[PDB]
């Protein structure tokens, strides 16, 4: 399809890929940052690419061998001045696995410029990586670099212990006053001589009843007090919104039919329309329905071994953005409503749904929470203009995001005809290397010095008793993330 | 209207009010954006939301009359924030063809665009001077929507209280709680000294 | 001149919807079906006997008609590159009549 | 209804609250302001405490007579780092009175956190202010602050 | 009820939000005064420029 | 004595029950009788043996 | 510190209290242990929990050597004020350190 | 502000037409009327997002 539609290329590169917070942090020490502090965040970083051993197999009648290839090179370089297109920070597969024991194959390298449908404009680029200058390693040769996180800051790992509308003093009023009554009274009938007489609906001014229906308007006036919260002057509303369909987990209560993009939101680009997956941070759900999320959603991580296509709900997981509902708006509902007219003596006063409410001077919200399997960082994109360049998908945005690292098995060339040949060679030497990497990063805490007498939310494991730990090894040696886990448990005032 | 018989014989006080959804519930805007107060020469109008009503001296607290209340006059802005009881403005709502004609449609609220200006609400005599801006990962322009001068690290909150002073305890022990207290009360001066800048 | 900045005179050789990589998948899922099946017959019998529209209740069709709703997930891959989860979305608008 | 449930606490502690700009500017002064400036705010703020007066009442069949306590005590502190929900700029009455004549009542400090309806959830924080240090002063004693 | 959406005519900033400025002419206008106003934002002249 | 443990798995954490309730745990009463709920051991984190 | 010395007088049941300014009130440690240990023992009246309540100090009481409901020759009968103690009027302040 | 890209291909560039013509473009008429025949904006180098 047209929404689909892509031109690009695909290079022999691979590249490392450690921007997952389960690259870094045991589920012990995510516990640890979680329970004790308000924020954090990167400030150094330290890579290194060592005990390389380039492998060389030999298939001589299917009986496979392989054999190390001394002299062979890989070669490695830093796309330090981001000068590549910045693949990082997509979500992508093939990171450093979470479990230090597995050992994991290095994602292929590949981009995508400028296209229509599948086509090339003159505009789109191509990239040679061998257009780099990257150093060249043998066995026996160690690569490394360092690199500063510009200043970004702290991920708030705490929930608010109070909302933007109770904000006030419980116990006084203000000092302001609100229209509480529109209407006063009735038409009236009115009385004389013993006998009475009443006016009645239908009776004419040819009848003697000319009075008109009512007159019953008034302008009446009351104190904003505990008693009316709700119509309470405020300085700070609610940060911005852009409605998602609600979709329940116990299916029975979902419309039978297709919606899964038909009734999804979506932005347009050129022509082509792309989902709105992750959209603005907003909370999943109102209080306690908790079996509804937004069909945009909190992301959505797979269980261990999960498929890949048309997984049933129980084979995945949901993430929940509920901490946020103090200050951002829900996902599944609208902003709020406004006027659409001018009521008078013939109109009545009428109001409109928000369904998706742009910024507006005054207000307050949260960015959407981190998880342990979540993304930590993105390239906030070069452009003229932005906006709270917050990734949306959560994380860390910079201008100058850690630097690509792109890595290649150098080209072995077969033995080459005795004649001279212009042609190319396609006949090399089949290769593979392995070898050690390590990621040393440095993140600056945040502490909390809350005030608050009774003790907080914890992030627990469970004591019953169960077959397996949570966060251990199978009885097959299969690694395992039980569920998402977000960093807001601690609690602070807005 | 402030002249009655020209507003809808109905209770549109709440109903026909503009509001914000938070977590379920809703709150009125009563501030709102900052918006003049009516176009030109109309002064008997004024937002459903308002613009900051006080009460006269001596003003009860319940379903006052208008003459017992002030209403706040955001006119001044006029000059560069769009009229509270009115549309932003309209976009085009389809492609105009050989078969369809041009369509526009009203926009109700309108969110910040690149170019825009405003001026934010004044602050009266009566009106408060500053507020908290609240502790989140994000904000725009916070400066108070009820007027004045929002800060992270406002003037620090100032609690008093009078020291319990326990009556005559019985002369046996016992492990509760005292609840037999003098009854007193503290009076004294209070001096603010700011320093404003013009 | 007061500190301004510099006037943007490129254009960009990749767009927003399209900055991944067009090789490997997110390890993020999608919702994609809220419909699996449709509403069965079944058997009995060496006859064949097929509910069909229009058969009441008192004449012994109770069965109402449509349970296929589920919740099937995929992963957003290169295949499907309109679904996949993205950081950054494009600049506001205020809809303009086409001439 | 729904929209004006709540969850918090009251306390017996009071607060003052000069945030109203009628406590500071006289009509004449804010008329001075108004007339001839183009823009103002605030720098430093100086705030004093003194000339306490702890009183104890006595009700003997009706006959109510007030005394002196001189040995009494009046608690105060300053919430320095924001770690009490602040109730400041909610246009709260019980501020100042903007006639220096008038003789006010300090208004009752109550807060509120996180409820679901009439209940409060895990999160909902309960805070003691006796669970901060405060100055204490008997009459002949007097508080200040300064900020900035 | 069945799913339903709604045509977005007209979308202010959202935190997330990406854009270029309108682009410069040989014949266009250089500068303009940003007015001096309590707020405005990305005060980038409409008709480009500076 | 602070904990150093190179366990990999997260730990047993005393916490308060977030299941939405009458009054907070550990805070005050709507009579202003302040109640501790429950015992509080300290034996919540790990070590071997 | 902080000390008040109250003195109540009740004449035909009509109780009134009032500040006696130059009444002490006296205080001392038992720094060499020389009187029977009280404490640890789970006794009530210790200070409660919760910094807002106001609670009364506990009476000192103490047991020696018992034969029944009697004493023996060893059992040890100790006098409090055969000890040194500050004495305080409202005014004045107690303290000290421990290792 | 000097671009540094790394892009192998030819960009697009801003150029006069060789096609022969009566007049030059943005030069002066037969009358002495300077024109300038068409828009021109700052936009041919390309850039990464």
């Amino acid at each position: 399809s047209n929404d689909n539609a892509y031109f690009g290329y695909s290079t022999p590169w691979g590249y490392f890929d450690f921007n997952r917070f389960h690259c870094h942090f045991s589920p012990r020490d995510w516990q640890r940052l979680i329970n004790n502090n308000w924020g954090f965040r990167p400030k150094r970083l330290n890579f290194k690419l060592f005990n390389i051993q380039v492998k060389e197999v030999t298939d001589n009648n299917g009986v496979k061998t392989i054999a190390n290839n001394l002299t062979s090179t890989v070669q490695v370089f830093t796309d330090s001045d981001y000068q590549l297109p910045y693949v990082l920070g997509s979500a992508h597969e093939g990171c450093l696995p979470p479990f230090p024991a597995d050992v994991f194959m290095i994602p292929q390298y590949g981009y995508l410029t400028l296209n229509d449908g599948s086509q090339a404009v003159g505009r789109s680029s191509f990239y040679c990586l061998e257009y780099f200058p990257s150093q060249m390693l043998r066995t026996g040769n160690n690569f490394q670099f360092s690199y500063e996180f510009e200043n970004v800051p702290f991920h708030s790992s705490y929930a608010h212990s109070q909302s933007l509308d109770r904000l006030m003093n419980p116990l006084i009023d203000q000092y302001l006053y609100y229209l509480s009554k529109t209407i006063n009274g009735a038409g009236v009938p009115m009385s004389m001589r013993g006998g009475g007489d009443d006016d009645d609906g239908v009776p004419m001014s040819m009848r003697g009843g000319g009075a008109s229906g009512q007159n019953q308007q008034t302008l009446k006036f009351s104190v904003a007090g505990p008693s009316n919260m709700a119509v309470q002057g405020r300085n700070y509303i609610p940060g911005p919104s852009y409605r998602q369909q609600r979709v329940s987990t116990t299916v029975t209560q979902n419309n039978n039919s297709e919606f899964a993009w038909p009734g999804a939101s979506s932005w347009a680009l050129n022509g082509r329309n792309s989902l709105m997956n992750p959209g603005p941070a907003m909370a999943s759900h109102k209080e306690g329905e908790d079996r509804f999320f937004p069909l945009s959603g909190s992301l959505i991580f797979g269980k261990q071994g999960t498929g890949r296509d048309n997984v049933d709900a129980d084979k995945v997981m949901i993430t929940n953005e509920e901490e946020i509902k103090t200050t951002n708006p829900v996902a599944t509902e609208s902003y709020g409503q406004v006027a659409t007219n001018h009521q008078s003596a013939q109109a009545q006063a009428q109001t409109g749904w928000v369904q998706n409410q742009g910024i507006l001077p005054g207000m307050v919200w949260q960015d959407r929470d981190v998880y342990l399997q979540g993304p930590i960082w993105a390239k906030i994109p070069h452009t003229d203009g932005n906006f709270h360049p917050s990734p949306l998908m959560g994380g860390f945005g910079m201008k100058h995001p850690p630097p690509q690292i792109l890595i290649k098995n150098t080209p072995v060339p077969a033995d080459p005809p005795t004649a001279f040949n212009k042609d190319k060679l396609n006949s090399f030497i089949t290769q593979y290397s392995t070898g050690q990497v390590s990621v040393e990063i440095e993140w600056e805490l945040q502490k909390e010095n809350s005030k608050r007498w009774n003790p907080e939310i914890q992030y627990t494991s469970n004591y019953y008793k169960s077959n397996n730990v949570e966060f251990a090894v199978n009885t097959e040696g299969v690694y395992s993330e039980p569920r998402p886990i977000g960093t807001r448990y601690l609690t602070r005032n807005l």
